[PDB]
DNA sequence: GACCACGGCCAC
DNA sequence: AAACGTGGCCGTGGTC
C-alpha cells in the first residue's frame, strides 16, 4: 500500500500490535491503519488512539478493550474474524483466516491493517446472499462485540485477603491427605504425578484397573476410574480427596489474587467471540466461565467474587434452557406441555435417582440430574449409564426408553437434523448459525457417531447460546441508562453489578428482558437473585 | 525461557 | 473408561 500519514479518513481499517494477548495487560506497541489503498501508521500509538471514532478491524473488540482502559471510547465495529466465524465456526484464528481467505498474519500493524481490509471485502461478499448469517452479524455478533469490550474492561470485584487466606487453610489439609497416602501407600512419591500414582495403585497395589487412557494406552487414574475403586481401598478415598483440593488450589485459590489490576482493582478475563463450534462464547486468561460451585470448598471460592462497596450483585440464570429450545426445536407437544405445566426435569429425575421427594432435592443432586437427563439426551451408552446411575445393564436401557417415549417427537427431530446435516454439510440453530459437521458420512462407525452426537447438539446448545447473545445486546442499553454494570456471562447466566438502591429495579428489569428475548413455543424463565456476593446471588 | 502433548478436571 | 456435548487451565514430562 501507499504509505500515509496519520491520522486515517473516516471508516479506516485498524492494525495493531500488543505486547501480550491480553488487552488489559498489553502495551499498545504500534497502531496502524488501511483505507482506499493507503496504510497510515502512528507515530506514538497511545496518542494515535485518540485520533479513532471506532476499532474496526481484525481483533477489533481487543483494541477496544485497551482503549476503554486507557479512558477513550472507542467502540469495536467490523472484524472480518467475526464474518469468518458466522461462515464456519471453525474459522477461530486470524493465523487460519488470513490461510484461508487470502493474506497473512504477521506482527507488524500497518500489514495487520491492510489484511483487515482485504479480508473484509473478501468474506464481506462471501456472505452476499447469506441473509441470515447477515442477520447474525449485523443484529447480534457486531453489538455484542462492544458490549464484551465494556464487560472486560470492567472486570469483577474479588476478595483477595480471603482467598489467601483459604489458600493456607487448603495447604494444612492438602498435607494431611498426602501424609495418609504416603502412608497408605508405603513411601512417598509424587502424588502430582500420574504416571507415578499409577504404579502405585495398579503395579505396587494389586489394584485392578478399570480403563485405559486414549493416546499412550496407561492405566488411567481418573476419578471415574477411582471412582469405581472407592471401597475396593481407602487410599483411593483420600486420592480423590487430595485431588480436588490440589484442583482447587493450584486454579483458582492462588492463581487468581494474583491477577488483579493495578489501576481498576479488579479481576479481567476475556470473553473470546470466536472460540467455539456451537456459537458460545469462551472465557480465557483467566477463566470466569468454570468457577467453583459444586462443593463445599468450591463455593467458599465463589464467595470470593463480591460486589464493590455500595452494590450488589445480580445473578440470572436462565431454567432448564436447553431443554427448552429442545422443545421448540422438536415441536414436541409432550415436552412442550411439561414447561406449560411449569415442571423442572432436572428436579424430577432427581426424585427419580435418589429416592427422595422434590422437597429433598439439594443442589448437588439436582446438577447430579442434570449430568443424567443431557448425558441420556445427546447419546449416553445405557453401559455408561448404568456405572453412572449405579444400576444395572437392563435398568439404565429402559431409563433412556422412557426418556425417549415420553418425548417421541425429539428423535424424529434428530434423525431430521442429520439427514439435513448429511446433505447440506452442515446443521443449523434456530437463527441459522452453521456447523459444518463432514464426518456424518464416515465410513468407520465410531467417527460417525461422535460426528452424529456433535451435530445434533450444536442446534440446540447453539440455539441457547443464541439467545442469551441477544438478550446482552438488548439489555446492555437499559442497564447503562440505570447506571448498572454488566460483568460476567456464563453461557446462560449473567452477572450484574447495579447500585444498591437500584438492584431489585435491574434484577426485575433484567428478568424481563432475557426472558422476553425471543419468544418460543415455551416461555422462557429466569432464576434471579441479589446478594454481595456471586454466590449468595445465585440462590 | 518458549513451546507442546497428555491426562486430568473445573464449569455450562 | 465408556456411543453425552461445549469450553480452558492445571502439573507432568518433554523438546529446542
Ligand atoms: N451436554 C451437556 N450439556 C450440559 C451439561 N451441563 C450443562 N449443559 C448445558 C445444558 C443446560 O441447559 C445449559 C445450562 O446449564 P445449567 O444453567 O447449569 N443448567 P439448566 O439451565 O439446564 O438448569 P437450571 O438452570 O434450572 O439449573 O448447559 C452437561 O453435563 N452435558
Ligand atoms: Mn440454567
Ligand atoms: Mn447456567
Amino acid at each position: 500500500l501507499e504509505e500515509a500519514p496519520w491520522p486515517p479518513p473516516e471508516g479506516a481499517f485498524v492494525g495493531f500490535v500488543l505486547s501480550r494477548k491480553e488487552p488489559m495487560w498489553a502495551d499498545l506497541l504500534a497502531l496502524a491503519a488501511a483505507r482506499g489503498g493507503r496504510v497510515h501508521r502512528a507515530p506514538e500509538p497511545y496518542k494515535a488512539l485518540r485520533d479513532l471514532k471506532e476499532a474496526r478491524g481484525l481483533l477489533a473488540k481487543d483494541l477496544s478493550v485497551l482503549a476503554l482502559r486507557e479512558g477513550l471510547g472507542l467502540p469495536p465495529g467490523d472484524d472480518p474474524m467475526l464474518l469468518a466465524y458466522l461462515l464456519d465456526p471453525s474459522n477461530t484464528t486470524p493465523e487460519g483466516v488470513a490461510r484461508r481467505y487470502g493474506g497473512e498474519w504477521t506482527e507488524e500493524a500497518g500489514e495487520r491493517a491492510a489484511l483487515s481490509e482485504r479480508l473484509f471485502a473478501n468474506l464481506w461478499g462471501r456472505l452476499e446472499g447469506e441473509e441470515r448469517l447477515l442477520w447474525l452479524y449485523r443484529e447480534v455478533e457486531r453489538p455484542l462485540s462492544a458490549v464484551l469490550a465494556h464487560m472486560e474492561a470492567t472486570g469483577v470485584r474479588l476478595d483477595v485477603a480471603y482467598l489467601r487466606a483459604l489458600s493456607l487453610e487448603v495447604a494444612e489439609e492438602i498435607a494431611r491427605l498426602e501424609a495418609e497416602v504416603f502412608r497408605l501407600a508405603g513411601h512417598p512419591f509424587n502424588l502430582n504425578s500420574r504416571d507415578q500414582l499409577e504404579r502405585v495403585l495398579f503395579d505396587e497395589l494389586g489394584l485392578p484397573a478399570i480403563g485405559k487412557t486414549e493416546k499412550t494406552g496407561k492405566r488411567s487414574t481418573s476419578a471415574a476410574v477411582l471412582e469405581a475403586l472407592r471401597e475396593a481401598h481407602p487410599i483411593v478415598e483420600k486420592i480423590l480427596q487430595y485431588r480436588e483440593l490440589t484442583k482447587l488450589k493450584s486454579t483458582y485459590i492462588d492463581p487468581l489474587p494474583d491477577l488483579i489490576h493495578p489501576r481498576t482493582g479488579r479481576l479481567h478475563t476475556r470473553f473470546n467471540q470466536t472460540a467455539t463450534a456451537t456459537g458460545r462464547l469462551s472465557s480465557s486468561d483467566p477463566n470466569l466461565q468454570n468457577i467453583p460451585v459444586r462443593t463445599p470448598l468450591g463455593q467458599r471460592i465463589r464467595r470470593a467474587f463480591i460486589a464493590e462497596e455500595g452494590w450488589l450483585l445480580v445473578a440470572l440464570d436462565y431454567s432448564q434452557i436447553e431443554l427448552r429450545v429442545l422443545a421448540h426445536l422438536s415441536g414436541d407437544e409432550n415436552l412442550i406441555r411439561v414447561f406449560q405445566e411449569g415442571r423442572d426435569i432436572h428436579t424430577e429425575t432427581a426424585s427419580w435417582m435418589f429416592g427422595v421427594p422434590r422437597e429433598a432435592v439439594d443442589p448437588l443432586m439436582r446438577r447430579a440430574a442434570k449430568t443424567i437427563n443431557f448425558g441420556v439426551l445427546y447419546g449416553m451408552s445405557a453401559h455408561r449409564l448404568s456405572q453412572e446411575l449405579a444400576i444395572p445393564y437392563e435398568e439404565a436401557q429402559a431409563f433412556i426408553e422412557r426418556y425417549f417415549q415420553s418425548f417421541p417427537k425429539v428423535r424424529a427431530w434428530i434423525e431430521k437434523t442429520l439427514e439435513e446435516g448429511r446433505r447440506r454439510g452442515y446443521v443449523e440453530t434456530l437463527f441459522g448459525r452453521r456447523r459444518y459437521v463432514p464426518d456424518l458420512e464416515a465410513r468407520v462407525k465410531s467417527v460417525r457417531e461422535a460426528a452424529e452426537r456433535m451435530a445434533f447438539n450444536m442446534p440446540v446448545q447453539g440455539t441457547a447460546a443464541d439467545l442469551m447473545k441477544l438478550a446482552m445486546v438488548k439489555l446492555f442499553p437499559r442497564l447503562e441508562e440505570m447506571g448498572a454494570r454488566m460483568l460476567l456471562q456464563v453461557h446462560d447466566e449473567l452477572v450484574l453489578e447495579a447500585p444498591k438502591e437500584r438492584a431489585e429495579a435491574v434484577a426485575r428489569l433484567a428478568k424481563e428482558v432475557m426472558e422476553g428475548v425471543y419468544p418460543l413455543a415455551v416461555p422462557l424463565e429466569v432464576e434471579v437473585g441479589i446478594g454481595e456476593d456471586w454466590l449468595s446471588a445465585k440462590e
